[PDB]
């Protein structure tokens, strides 16, 4: 009855200011986050103590995670995840290998997202991918991601929502480079080749994603926001925000609105950088908060998909992902409670006292009643409590690994 | 009951589950006041969007406009260029006399009463130095100026039975490519030293000093920068002022506060929001000033830590800008009082980082809410957005006739 | 020419020939490359609506000509929409090429190519911080038909001037705090801008550009026309896109942004300047990303699809030494990036050899591009040195004083 | 030769403004550049690139070719990880005999050498404290280590003439949210304190302290912040430690040197080059490198000042790396030695801010470079990009054996 008197007071409080508590939990159940695989086993695939250490572990960590987050979610594949009981050169990859993936994620009303994977082999050494020198390195890439498309068209055959396929390429130098220009020809031509294929929209979508640096290709990225920028408005693919990814106290809430206007579809990848690109899990805060503010003002629910791009292998990573999974659910709530219209006026007339007067008041409404209660509507813990599954589980089972 | 009583019920049983009492974290917040800046109602004017305050009248109404709006204690901070004299006053030379006003003021109004001399907007100040600079008689001026100052703080703690904090920031440095960093900080030693030679007594005054990375054409160089006044605070033994919008980009006073603390006796924190520089935008309840109270609490600062408020915003009504500003400053300071630290800081000890990093977050969802408007129906204020209406009509009746 | 200019001159020539450099050449190359002087630097942006600021048009060409006496080399003259000349007061939307005779006239004479600029500021109707953006209708069309004026000005400059004129778009609009809706007014500018384009104008002799901006003083939370809105536009309109040195965040460089635009958009004009904690407008050194913006033109051959111009505006100082100074560092950039033996750097970055690519990139630091950059001043009747700074000393005397 | 004929021309240029060529050699003779060990073997010790040192004959005999390319003074900076023992040694048992050999090659080849306290990469740091770790006996390890570190320090200042500045560095921190950040820095404080309790002769050996930002899988808080070192250093009197690449972004070392200096009493500079992060890239002749040496040369900080290179690239060949940086280095200071300071000064002091400007920017196309070769001439260096065959030609008679 605390929850239930709490939610009452709150559904009173929240329509005086003309705000439905009913209808945004409605709202707050169509917008999926697309949960990552990777943090399930630090990004090992299949080709802190704990981390599964194959496809069966990985997905009961998912169902322990799921459990506890309500509402809607999706699942995040890499290529690396593929599930077949020979190798299978990247190169050659095909849906059979992801179908253990599509059963389970029917099973468990999950759509699922894909990414080609660029990285932690042989053929990606030299730190170039799609953008290398080599032709028959480049080719090697180039026919990985033309392979992944075809992965990511049957998940949105068989699951009726398609699937997102990011791509996303570590490709750099670590010093100063003389040679910007042609590794970034030699990226363009070949993302043209990997999006030849025209698949059905239903089922699949294209989206390229920046990044600013990484560790050991701090100096050059050739990948760079303003080469995805171009890329994305010239040739049309979704285009994918990396709230991780950029300069300091640069923002990816402020780009939604700018890059909206010239790209079909958005990817939000959210995560909290710190002091870099850290991948540290997301939390409730400005930033998560800003970004949820924008998808909700412009009513973005079938042209943005968010997902959770995140690495912490220091914590528990079943909680990592809770953690970080119900911040963007409750970020979404309080963008939801907003009273965007009012606030839209005021701003409209100039009334800037009122403006941000009302913006810092929203900020004492309680919408925790009213997160409380979207949790107990999903038979999820509406608090702490859920800490103890994960405990329990650990104990039971992730002890053992 | 009423609904703010129903609510206060359930947060309060709320948070004794965490081991957490609401009624004491009423009291403790009564311990932390905030000293509003003179300065936002006359958009830093002085005595020497439309409706500033034009005179000590009017800025004294218009602060008793937002107080009224503001729960619990607060204290407001003055600068020297608001002395109230009917002659003119060289810098040099104020006196106690000269803010008798304010003081009769502050008494009937409960407030403790901050300071700071003006080593700005004036014509020996004109060359971007002031205590730094290199002619004897102009940086005698400031010296002068500065110790009267300290004078006038004094009285202010004699007579209210608070200390007065006296901050001391100053402009000086450089727009471009500077040759000698050296010179003008060396002479900025020896003058705060001359400054500072006044014995006062601690129960009535305080100096503070207060670094700034850089400000609009003083650049390329500040004679006054962190390093300079940490040294100068910890070998001095001064407070030392931390100001949340003068520093680099991402980097934050609260990370600060527990390492100055262990060399410094007292720490004056200064809060405003920087926005893509040292803007000085109105504070508002961020992740920034939610460290900053956390610090303050978690390590039980009550008596040696100063809050103030130090922006400046005249794109929106005044009175609104110390209303919003304050009240954020005090919901911050709730939430901290609200938060369960001793667990915390076990799990933390613990190597528990799982349970830390998810109670921390869990704590975000904890009823604060229903504890703050109790607070403010308390302390007679306006719990949610109906400030505003006090504040329009203020407006519509004295505002809009100046 | 003295004797050790010319033995400094001949050393170098030997030095660099040994890295397979054409000391020659490389002149040859730098007088492809025009810097456009910014004209607002003159009078503190005042327009025509420290001490000896110019006046007006009369005074702020002869401060240029002393400016560009001691600039060895190709110029261009970037002017805005407030530097026209009229006798009586011209509203912004009605302006027309007979308001730029005199420049124009002047440019000729001076052998100088003309650049503008729509001046979307300092103006009763952009008082509310939005233009182009503006939610009013009225509004709104004044300044898009002072854009669709200005481009009419641009084509005439190119048309007299027998070289394309660049115009670019800035406008300051944007929110100070807490924005709601950061999307309106931005679907607003887009609108807008294709209005303002629609008249189809001869390349040969106009050019468009829009330049974002991060931030505004007083306009800090919010830009309306951000870095992604302006890429956006100008790879989908195909318009130049505009790089400001100052405008970006914090560690974020302009130099990186050139090879990855040029292969979405026509063309760029670099704006050069130096911003110290922020868009501080400082005069350009010759410093780090001075060097990096120089040395990625030239790598990349943009001489046909680059325009450089100059952005900074420094009023503590002297105006004419501020543009000789920025002017003469933007040029020696450029040497320094044209004496570099690229194809051999190249050649080591693309065998892994990046201890050798390290290693050179350092040592031609210390290579003599100084004699070469002399002898460009004195081929160019200009001081080698810092003589020039007497010039600017004796003019300040004669004339700046008396001002 | 040209080099000679470009002297002469350089020599004359120079006298023009006042600057003496000859003087300017002389005095950078006087500024020793500490080359650092662990750039070498990757800093793995001894307890992409092909080619690295594996044990100390190694090491030196890399070393070794990197000083004949070099001009100039030089120290080596070692680590106590470096030590040579035919045993293992506990890290708080480690003694001056561990490091004779070192000594003895020292000794030989005219170097100063210089230390550090190794507490990283040991199974007592992996829970990422050491001086400030709570636990007792791990904390007491490490207080241990640094102490014994002292004692090797001192042995090398008395063996060698030239006191042996030793660093302390610590990982100290938590990669996320951190409840308490005050008991680790109290901890730390303390901890400090008794490693320098032992009264050793400063002729022999100096203490320095050095902060750090943020570290991978460390970024959230450091325990060792900028703001506790300068208040240790200033309060306790050790040197203090200035990272290039350990600060916020667009924050520089080159305006803390005159801040520090007026409460610390000796400076210990690290030169590198932070990339996005405190990715210690090789120095360049850079603006921020050329801005260090020029705040040196200009206070005279000859004998307040200890010039050392702190990055590591194990992407490159390892002994072109040290060249690289220590050659920067060495061309900044020769930079600042070329400046006409004095007549700067009197312009800046004047107010007359266009000249500065003016001729700061002019030096930069003085000749300088000749001035470079000469020295490098003189010093029997190559003094062109000659050098790089030289390390060729060691990769391939050497390195290529690894
Ligand atoms: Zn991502
Ligand atoms: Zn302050
Ligand atoms: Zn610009
Ligand atoms: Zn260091």
């Amino acid at each position: 009855t605390q929850l239930e008197q709490a939610w009452e007071l709150a559904k009173q409080r929240f329509a005086a200011v003309g705000i439905d508590v009913e209808e945004a939990l409605r709202q707050l159940d169509r917008l999926p986050v697309s949960m990552h695989c990777w943090q399930g086993d630090d990004v090992s695939g299949f080709e802190y103590p704990g981390k599964a250490r194959n496809a069966s572990e990985l997905r009961a960590d998912l169902e322990q995670a799921m459990r506890l987050i309500p509402g809607p979610k999706r699942l995040n594949l890499h290529a690396i995840y593929l599930e077949s009981d020979t190798p299978v050169s990247r190169d050659q990859i095909k849906p059979e290998h992801f179908k253990n993936w599509v059963e389970w994620a029917k099973a468990n009303q999950l759509g699922l997202d894909f990414n080609p994977s660029c990285f932690s082999h042989p053929l990606s050494a030299d730190g170039f991918t799609l953008s290398h020198a080599d032709d028959s390195i480049r080719q090697f890439w180039i026919d990985h991601c033309k392979a992944s498309r075809r992965v990511s068209a049957y998940f949105g055959e068989q699951l009726g929502t398609p699937s997102v396929m990011n791509i996303w390429i570590p490709d750099g130098m670590k010093d100063i480079t003389v040679d910007r220009l042609a590794p970034r020809q030699r990226l363009l031509a070949a993302l043209d080749e990997v999006i030849s294929e025209k698949l059905n929209p239903a089922h699949h979508i294209d989206a390229v994603e920046s990044k600013l640096f990484g560790i050991g290709a701090e100096s050059y990225t050739v990948g760079s926001n303003e080469f995805y920028m171009g890329y994305a408005t010239s040739r049309q693919t979704a285009l994918c925000l990396d709230a991780g990814h950029f300069h300091p106290t640069e923002v990816i809430s402020d780009k939604i609105s700018a890059a909206m206007l010239y790209v079909p579809q958005l990817l939000l990848h959210v995560s909290r950088p710190v002091r870099w690109d850290s991948d540290h899990v997301v939390l409730l805060d400005d930033e998560t908060q800003a970004i949820a503010s924008e998808i909700v003002r412009h009513d973005l629910f079938d042209r943005v998909h968010i997902g959770l791009d995140f690495f912490d292998a220091s914590i528990n990573r079943i909680a990592a992902w809770v953690i970080g999974t119900r911040n963007m659910k409750k970020a979404l709530l309080r963008a939801l409670l907003e009273p965007t219209a009012e606030l839209r006026k005021l701003e409209a007339p100039g009334d800037y006292t009122a403006r941000l007067a009302l913006l810092e008041e929203q900020k004492s409404l309680p919408w925790q009643a009213v997160w409380e209660m979207y949790c107990q509507r999903h038979d999820t813990p509406a608090g702490s409590e859920w800490l103890e599954s994960v405990r329990a589980y650990e104990k039971e089972i992730l002890s053992r690994r």
